[PDB]
């Protein structure tokens, strides 16, 4: 007997999704992964190394992009093709940033583990919907999302856990970017001409 | 204090998602999506540039999750071979948040010479654009202000994308009543 | 006492790399194989969806782009991936190109696993450096690079292997297209104007 | 027949393979990796468009594989922000088979712009392109006809091309003296 019109549900669908940005936990690990972020890239030269598995994974793309685009060189490493030859893009001072929302990622343990094998300096940040994971516990940084209800109609397929996910990401570049003092002329390098209006 | 800082930025972001603009627009985007893959058994073509189009990355993905098969054709490489993805029945989703972005300016050009019955869905931050203007179904991001310091790096409008992007796979899964099993059927065991 | 140039150097690696390819084998294989594309994808409208890890995963990505480029829809799935959601890229009638020169690659039977519980009647080609193994006994159509010795120093990285599969890439491509007829109209619909000299 | 067939296309992708031309412009190269990336510790960016630009991912990765760290650098993307992934002591590798594709002309007009002291090698079918004349190092494919049924399609050029890679990481490999030890290090325990 209760219809509802396809608006309606979305504008709740909204109200949802933006209350689960809003509840994104912020404590000092903020400001803990920004200093990482600044000392390894922007003051000792190394890059962030980005990783996860699907739709987080793409999350994890973005986020090296972005960062890319406001002066902390960054990549995605894959982290099952980290494991046929791809782990060597690491160099000294890198930094990782890992996300994973289950935290026990079966290739992004197995990154780790390969990682510091590699290099037992590397540090990594891990962006999680369970603080208490493994991942989360062996993090020099973790970075909770609160770990919010999916919009999906099974309560299954990653939508504002991902969407917190790329929140995160945003904050970690503006807080990074406010440190750096990246300026209007180091984005117009990095952009073609319409980005500043030429 | 940093604290106070992020907390500002998470209201900004949210009240971006708030504001994304709700018309009947969605209804007719789902009903294609519906139509061209749940249906006529076409793909979901994604694209996008930049930030953008790791978004159409996700949408993708998300897609397939669902039981909408979907991929992610770069708008670039689709000029060099890559447009031969393309079958019968596909539908595109586009995203261009200027919506003059000169790949996919380019591609829906090239897709159109090619099959001139392939429609498309376009994510913009502007509405009265070319893209827009073409499109078969236009859904504006509401053009939030970013949360860059600069006002320039894709933030609150890639954070609606994803929102937009969830609005369209979670509509469509209700309405081709998308289960559990299928669910499993597309990932591993530890999902379940 | 016997100082070799590079140059010298150089042409021997040429000479091995251009024996690992007239060493490949030619069989019957590649008609079957050939067939099987035509029928799925030409004749019953499925797309080739191909598949790696590492280098031979790269060399997959290169062969879906030469599909397409010729009039056989083509897509790379990534293998790791696909466990996470990719897999419902699938459609009735599409068919599997695998790349896995050890035969054994975890990820890709993992993958065939995967794919053969979404749908029994999904076929799959592989190539491989090995054909007693078990993907090359459970493929549909088994294609041999003849395993040629590597020319990296430690005889190890991917090198004529690779170059060898980008070859077999060639052949169905060139060969499909034979059946196929594709044209130079169809070509340029799927180029850029530069491709027609425009 | 169809064996006759490619028994012949093997002949012509060998030949094109033993017609690559070899001169001290390959030295010259793996000196400049050697230097950028082995001594002064940047990395190898790769780059290019289409099937061509396949062949510089696998490159990339061949070089990680073998001890140099080596990124795949979309030339499209990189003018939406991916350009930042450029650090001091980077090399590019560019692979251009016209020597003049669009993406690639702009991305070293960027990366000029970005880093005047950046260096690059290209690969390219045109030795007389403007890619080829700008370039620090410029390595030819000897334009070997294609296999294709109507010549147009990238089948010998491009693996010619992932020969020209393979050179490159073995001749490199030889005067950085990797060793088995590090391989292992870069892979799974499956590797040893
Ligand atoms: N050792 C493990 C690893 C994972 N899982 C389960 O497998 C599912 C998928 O988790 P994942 O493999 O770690 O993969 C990711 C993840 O990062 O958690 C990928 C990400 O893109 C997204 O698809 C999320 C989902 O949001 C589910 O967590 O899943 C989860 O329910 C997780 O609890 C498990 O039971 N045991
Ligand atoms: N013919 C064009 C095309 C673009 N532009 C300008 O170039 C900039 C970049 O827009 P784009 O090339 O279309 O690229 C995208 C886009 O999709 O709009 C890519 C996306 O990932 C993201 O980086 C957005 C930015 O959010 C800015 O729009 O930019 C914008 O300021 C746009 O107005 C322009 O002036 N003229
Ligand atoms: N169950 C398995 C799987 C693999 N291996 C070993 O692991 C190594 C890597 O093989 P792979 O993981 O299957 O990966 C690939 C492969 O497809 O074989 C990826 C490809 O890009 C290339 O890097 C090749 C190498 O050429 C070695 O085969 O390796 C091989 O020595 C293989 O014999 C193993 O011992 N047991
Ligand atoms: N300013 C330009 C740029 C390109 N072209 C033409 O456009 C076609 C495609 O060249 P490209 O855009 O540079 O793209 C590549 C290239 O790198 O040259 C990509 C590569 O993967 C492969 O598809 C090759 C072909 O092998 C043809 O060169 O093409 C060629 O015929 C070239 O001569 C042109 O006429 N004018």
């Amino acid at each position: 007997l209760y219809f509802q019109g396809m608006i309606e549900s979305i504008q709740e669908l909204l109200q949802k999704e933006a209350q689960a940005v809003l509840n994104i936990p912020v404590t000092d690990a903020y400001e803990k992964a920004v200093e990482l972020i600044v000392e390894q890239i922007h003051r000792k030269k190394g890059k962030l190394v980005t990783s996860g598995m699907g739709k987080a994974g793409q999350i994890a793309m973005n986020i090296a992009t972005t960062f890319c685009s406001t002066g902390i060189p960054s990549v995605f490493l894959h982290p099952s093709e980290a494991q046929h030859g791809d782990l060597g893009i690491l160099q000294e001072n890198d930094l990782l940033l890992l996300i994973s929302n289950s935290g026990k990622t079966r290739e992004i343990v197995e990154l780790t583990q390969l990682a510091h094998n590699l290099n037992p300096g590397l540090k990594f940040i891990v962006i999680t919907g369970n603080p208490d994971s493994p991942l989360a516990s062996e993090s020099d940084v973790c970075l909770s999302t609160g770990h919010p209800a999916e919009v999906c109609t099974l309560g299954m397929t990653p939508t504002t856990s991902t969407t917190v996910m790329t929140v995160i990401g945003d904050i970690l570049v503006v807080q990074t970017m406010k440190r750096t003092e990246f300026t209007i002329e180091e984005y117009s390098k990095r952009h073609h001409g319409g980005y500043l209006g030429e």
